[PDB]
């Protein structure tokens, strides 16, 4: 009873996680797109963001979700760093527009990796007594 339920939710709290990642991945070709447009010589801030974003649609698994999911909030961040440079990409409503929407997706990722996480130690200690023990939703190095 309990083995299948326990399952369930976990799966479902996954889901939650991977429709967050996949809009994540979704919307960086357009915020690249964006960039450009102002500042064509940032080439290797552009490169980390798609060298991350291939890393997402690429994995396998929660530990490597997460781990390529860090990687690319961190080259967000540092896109936004190297965006004062340039006060007309700082003040472009797409690029506005865009990195808010990217970061709506992380503060939601934020909330769901919390319900999923919970979701794996109950169940994780439930099979301790088909079902196999599933990865926690966080980065490894
Ligand atoms: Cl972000």
């Amino acid at each position: 009873h309990h083995l299948v339920s326990l399952e369930q939710e976990v799966q479902e709290k996954y889901s939650q996680i991977q429709n967050q990642l996949q809009r994540r991945a979704d919307l960086i070709p357009n915020l690249v797109e964006t960039v450009k447009g102002y500042a064509a010589h940032e080439k290797e801030i552009l490169e980390e963001i798609a060298n991350a974003r291939a890393k997402l649609i690429g994995a396998k698994t929660p530990q490597e979700s997460a781990q390529a999911d860090a990687e690319l909030s961190s080259a967000l961040s540092r896109l936004l760093a190297i965006a004062e440079n340039y006060p007309n990409l700082k003040a472009d409503a797409n690029f506005r527009q865009l990195m808010d929407e990217l970061a709506g997706t992380e503060n939601r990722i934020a909330v769901a990796r919390r319900d999923y996480n919970e979701a794996v130690k109950k169940y994780n200690t439930a099979i301790k007594k088909g079902f196999e023990e599933k990865q926690y939703f966080e980065a490894k190095p």
